[PDB]
């Protein structure tokens, strides 16, 4: 609806202007962040400059080849990380994007970022994707990274999908979106539970996305929160006994 507005934008915008964004991914997220809607507001979850480039910093440094995002909106972070991805041989971008007007405006803006054959965007609901992903990397065990910031609801089940699918592993890195706004508590919890209390809370808690993605109890992981607003930067380090 709104998120149609802008797409018209982004399609109506000069040829000279095209021309000069296409294949640049940091003049495409700044036609994203300078559009206005008529109301004055802005195109909602672009990245912040500065969290921004603490998930970049993180990318540079750690280079994941297989990149994954929960989430993804109308492309931004697709463009922002995906941008990086392609700094890294063999890398590859996974935006898991349930709503799928939103998917197809997403594609666009990746495609004219230049993005089309580094950034998959899959469309449906999360754990589904993740099912499916998981099923053709098989066709290499576990993801390098991964970037939460869908419905706070879904952290934890989302997460244990992943678990379930053994796509964590020593090295996995998981990067979760705006945990104190709202925001996340559950998840926050979570990740930083034991291996012995996510044992039971496993036990306990039903997984909504089907009972048979109970997780994985026996991951270690590490966390710590980065303030800007905060993001959730959990590492698994190793497996418990």
């Amino acid at each position: 609806e709104k998120e149609q507005l802008f797409l018209q934008h982004i399609q109506n915008l000069p040829q000279e202007r095209l021309d000069a964004i296409r294949g640049h991914p940091e003049l495409v997220l700044k036609e994203i962040d300078e559009f206005t809607y008529p109301d004055g507001s802005g195109v909602r979850m672009c990245i912040g400059d500065v969290k921004g480039g603490f998930i970049v910093g993180k990318i540079r440094e750690r280079k994941p080849k297989i990149m994954v995002e929960l989430g993804g909106y109308l492309g931004y972070s697709a463009i922002l990380f995906g941008n990086e991805i392609s700094k890294i041989p063999g890398g590859r971008y996974y935006s898991l994007e349930v709503n799928e007007d939103y998917a197809k405006i997403a594609y666009e803006l990746v495609k004219l970022a230049g993005l089309d054959e580094i950034v998959t965007i899959m469309i449906g609901k999360a754990c589904d994707s993740l099912v499916e992903l998981q099923q053709k990397l098989l066709h290499f065990q576990a993801l390098d990274m991964v970037f939460i910031d869908h419905w706070k609801d879904l952290y934890v089940p989302d997460l244990r999908v992943i678990e379930s699918l053994n796509m964590i592993a020593p090295g996995t890195l998981l990067v979760a979106d705006n945990i104190i706004t709202p925001g996340a508590p559950e998840y926050h919890k979570y990740v930083n539970m034991s291996p012995e209390e996510r044992r039971g809370y496993q036990a306990k808690v039903r997984n909504v996305n089907g009972f048979d993605f109970i997780g994985r109890w026996d991951l270690i992981y590490k966390t710590e929160t980065k303030e800007f607003d905060a993001v959730d930067v959990t590492e698994c380090v190793g497996y418990a006994k």
